[PDB]
């Protein structure tokens, strides 16, 4: 939970550039599915500590980033490798499904 960076429009670009592998959760307090999958991510940031950074962008509070990265709706997860977008998972999902998506995109 406190392993999860909260990005702002302002902070975004620097952060993703700044650490190798990072997973961003585009979310909002009104989006139920985003609320739903949030504790999954909590666990992921623990379970993947040291291999993968996990971050949230609240879009109500950071209106500009989503269009910038072609986020058409939430939830939507972005995996960046080396400061660049690598894979993208749209819609709600189970830990299992998320874990696969992660594994199948690291090494």
């Amino acid at each position: 939970s406190d392993k999860i960076i909260h990005l702002t429009d302002d902070s975004f670009d620097e952060v993703i550039r700044n650490n190798k592998l990072i997973l961003v959760d585009f979310w909002a307090e009104w989006c139920g599915p985003c609320k739903m999958i949030a504790p999954i991510l909590d666990e992921i940031a623990d379970e993947y500590q040291g291999k993968l950074t996990v971050a949230k962008l609240n879009i109500d509070q950071n209106p500009g980033t989503a269009p910038k990265y072609g986020i058409r709706g939430i939830p939507t997860l972005l995996l960046f490798k080396n400061g660049e977008v690598a894979a993208t998972k749209v819609g709600a999902l189970s830990k299992g499904q998320l874990k696969e998506f992660l594994d199948a995109n690291l090494a």
